[PDB]
């Protein structure tokens, strides 16, 4: 049927990236989230063995001091510093966050799962200024969960003040953990690019065990490096070590005001970028997207992508994880709800809202809102919706999409039986208005949202 504007904008967004089921992207083969994490463990090696699955490991690592050698052959050996050390300790935590492993730090002659160290100069002890980092997948053979980085780039020495250095940080323990690069290609061997990749969603976007810039697959960062797992990536990890279920089990709030102690889940100001996977196993969570300007869109749904302070792509959930909560900034922004109670709050500026299925309680803030139902079980009689701050001749309900079962009729305070009709009751004692849908090919009223305030016929869309 002709539906409203905002109503397309929700329905499109909802399918924003998506993939599997047989699509073509980019004009390669498009994988899901169990396919690429499939891909990305294609060696099939971890810490437990080959072709071990789901069995969570306790790992040692190491900060070399000194060396015999280096098992690539590179030569100038440098240890660590001290803004490395803090910022590999941060890349550990954040793959022991989200998959089954623990991490301790061994000294001296202790053996260790996981090095680390820089190296300088090539097998012929010439200055290497060109490469940038590999690591050594596990196993029982000499350097096994080895990871090397050149000390001659800034990005390495620096990797708390330059990104990618803290990214190439957790793509390096990725290897040491037994994640593969997701297409078959390596940095000295030709010029691979992303039309090499293997399936489409081989990018940052993704996997920071690829190559390739998220901007390869329609995602923009706007320069930055986001440092921590992906989407696939947790799901790649989870596969091989299982999921840790006791991370951020409380109520967590993830962007602004967040509680998290991650600086990749933690925007402190308006001008500071998020980009991040969200892992979180328990309790009721918030995305708190306030202090940002820019239109964003924000979907709370598992698996999904939103477009967070001006960038786009720059925010997913991974599988197995629900997020009950959204709060939007100053812009015009889409916030979609998922299939759990939310509590969705728009802020200044034009917002479209959609609860979605459960009993959702809707916040347009101040601004001309829009809040959107698509299905009539979105907003039951036993499970329904409340809007909490619906101002009259300025916010819309919009009803467009009850359209494909025949368009609604407005009634003033009976229902014919004829279904497809929409009434508004004021209840003065406790002023309250209930907005009731009774829906074709329903015998009984079962639909409604409450509103608290008071709201004409001409606010409802139908
Ligand atoms: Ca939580
Ligand atoms: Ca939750
Ligand atoms: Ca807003
Ligand atoms: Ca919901
Ligand atoms: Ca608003
Ligand atoms: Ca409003
Ligand atoms: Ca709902
Ligand atoms: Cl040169
Ligand atoms: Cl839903
Ligand atoms: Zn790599």
């Amino acid at each position: 049927a002709n539906t409203s504007s905002a109503y397309n904008s929700v329905y499109d967004f909802l399918r924003y990236h998506d993939r599997g089921d047989g699509l073509t992207v980019n004009g390669k083969t498009s994988y899901s989230i169990d396919q690429a994490a499939a891909q990305i463990t294609r060696e099939n090696v971890s810490w437990n063995g080959t072709n071990v699955f789901g069995k969570s490991a306790n790992l040692t690592f190491k900060f070399l001091q000194s060396v015999s050698s280096i098992p690539s052959g590179d030569t100038g050996f440098v240890k660590f510093n001290a803004e490395q050390i803090e910022q590999a300790k941060l890349s550990l935590q954040s793959w022991s966050d989200v998959a089954n492993l623990t991490f301790t730090e061994v000294t001296g002659n202790k053996s260790a799962n996981i090095t680390f160290g820089n190296y300088t100069r090539d097998a012929s002890g010439n200055l290497d200024y060109g490469t940038q980092a590999y690591a050594y997948y596990p196993g029982n053979y000499q350097g096994a969960g080895s990871s090397w980085y050149n000390y001659n780039q800034s990005n390495i020495r620096n990797p708390g003040s330059e990104e990618y250095g803290r990214q190439t940080f957790t793509h390096a323990i990725g290897h040491a953990l037994g994640l593969a690069h997701p297409g078959e290609y390596n940095a000295g061997e030709g010029d691979p690019s992303y039309n090499d990749a293997v399936y489409a969603e081989d990018s940052y976007q993704f996997s920071i065990i690829s190559y390739w810039g998220e901007n390869e697959t329609g995602a923009d960062y706007n320069g930055h490096y986001g440092g921590a797992p992906m989407i696939d990536d947790i799901a790649a990890i989870q596969r091989l070590y299982g999921a840790n279920m006791t991370t951020r089990t409380g109520d967590s709030v993830y962007g602004f005001n967040s509680n998290t102690d991650r600086d990749f889940y933690t925007a402190t100001d308006s001008s500071k970028a998020l980009i991040f996977s969200v892992w979180d196993a328990g309790g009721t969570d918030t995305f708190d997207f306030s202090g940002y300007s820019n239109n964003q869109r924000i979907n709370l749904n598992e698996g999904s992508f939103s477009d967070v302070g001006g960038l786009k792509g720059n925010v997913s959930i991974a599988h197995g994880v629900t997020i009950e909560n959204a709060i939007g900034g100053s812009g015009n922004d889409i916030l979609v709800g998922n299939s759990a109670d939310n509590i969705l709050q728009g802020g200044a500026g034009n917002d479209v809202l959609y609860g979605g299925a459960g009993a959702d309680t809707l916040y347009g803030g101040a601004g001309r809102d829009t809040f959107v139902y698509g299905s009539g079980q979105d907003s039951t009689v036993a499970a329904y919706d409340w809007i909490a701050d619906f101002q009259k001749g300025i916010d819309k309900i919009d009803l467009s999409a009850f359209r494909n079962e025949g368009q609604l009729s407005f009634v003033q305070d009976q229902f014919t039986g004829k279904g497809q009709e929409v009434m508004l009751q004021w209840d003065a004692a406790n002023s309250i208005t209930n907005l009731w849908l009774h829906e074709a090919g329903h015998s009984s009223v079962d639909f409604l949202v409450r509103i608290v305030g008071q709201a004409a016929q001409s606010d409802i869309i139908v």
